[PDB]
């Protein structure tokens, strides 16, 4: 299989599991019946990234940026605007085709493009190449592999390295090598003195949640804990298991564990103890 999240997304958003006006101007509905376990292994991942970002929202008091790298067509940005959770800025990274793509449909879409040009500074966005750039949310093409690159352009789009920042990895690291990988999580250390990563993986062959731990522990990260994602299903709050239970029939065969048990939610913090960072949890 290869599956697009973002159309996932979608589906699951259209049956009713999480709250997301957005992801509908961004790409198409698929009309096909799923596995409803798999719509649950969804929401749990949307839900635990979400936890952990309100958190570290919360002990920053939003004076902090966000970078997405890999985001794709993530439609956090207009979430948190919603919500009133904005962070001081909130930067994606993707491949310049994907970013183009996305630039394509704000372009289109003035529920997209309205909010950005809200908080930004003039009442225009330039949307030349494969970047926008504006006051609170930029969008920029880069390849994640070309670290010196990738620093480039977001320094020039004005992330600033003095504020706490938050960087998350929402399957993506598994489209590059280990070496890649940990080449990205460790320039993430070292580029911040506050800091939290987040990495939302497939546990394949040979990976444990130990050696996820490991894996930002010995790439400059300074605390690290992990979760399977069936553990994270078993600890979402009993409301919200309820409100997502009862939006479809699941059969009796226990395979919504077969599923998330190959999934896991991984953290990590860097300095900030002062912030209560390593307090952090989903
Ligand atoms: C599996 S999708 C996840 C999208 C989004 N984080 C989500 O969970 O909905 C992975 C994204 O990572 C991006 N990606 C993979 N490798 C990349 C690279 N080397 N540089 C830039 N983006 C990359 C892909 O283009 C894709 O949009
Ligand atoms: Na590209």
């Amino acid at each position: 299989t290869c599956e697009d999240a973002s159309l996932c997304k979608r589906f699951a958003v259209s049956i009713g599991y999480w709250h997301d006006p957005y992801i509908q101007h961004f790409v198409r509905l698929s009309k096909e019946r799923k596995a409803p376990e798999i719509n649950r292994g969804y929401f749990a991942r949307v839900h635990g990234v979400s936890q952990l970002i309100k958190a570290f929202l919360r002990k920053t008091e939003c004076h902090c940026q966000i970078v997405n790298l890999g985001a794709g067509m993530d439609t956090t940005f207009w979430r948190l605007k919603d919500e009133d959770l904005l962070p001081s800025k909130y930067f994606e990274v993707d491949f310049p085709m994907i970013v183009t793509r996305k630039l394509h449909s704000i372009k289109c879409k003035p529920p997209l493009s309205s909010p950005i040009l809200e908080l930004h500074s003039e009442d225009t966005l330039q949307m030349d190449g494969h970047i926008l750039d504006s006051k609170r949310y930029a969008v920029i093409g880069a390849d994640l592999r070309d670290l010196s690159e990738l620093e480039e352009k977001l320094k020039k789009c004005n992330m600033n390295t003095q504020l706490p920042t938050l960087l998350i990895a929402e399957c993506v690291l598994v489209y590059m090598t280990p070496e890649q990988s940990a080449n990205l999580l460790k320039w993430a250390a070292n580029s911040f003195e506050r800091a939290m990563f987040i990495n939302y993986e497939q546990v394949n062959e040979g990976k444990s949640l130990e050696s996820q731990k490991e894996r930002l522990l010995s790439n400059g990260w300074e605390t690290a804990s992990a979760v399977d994602m069936m553990e994270l299903y078993n600890r979402l709050p009993r409301a919200e298991v309820s409100r997502i239970e009862s939006l479809e029939f699941l059969d009796e065969m226990e395979l919504l564990e077969q599923l998330m048990r190959h999934y896991c939610l991984c953290w990590a913090t860097k300095g900030g103890n002062e912030l209560g960072l390593k307090e952090i949890t989903y």
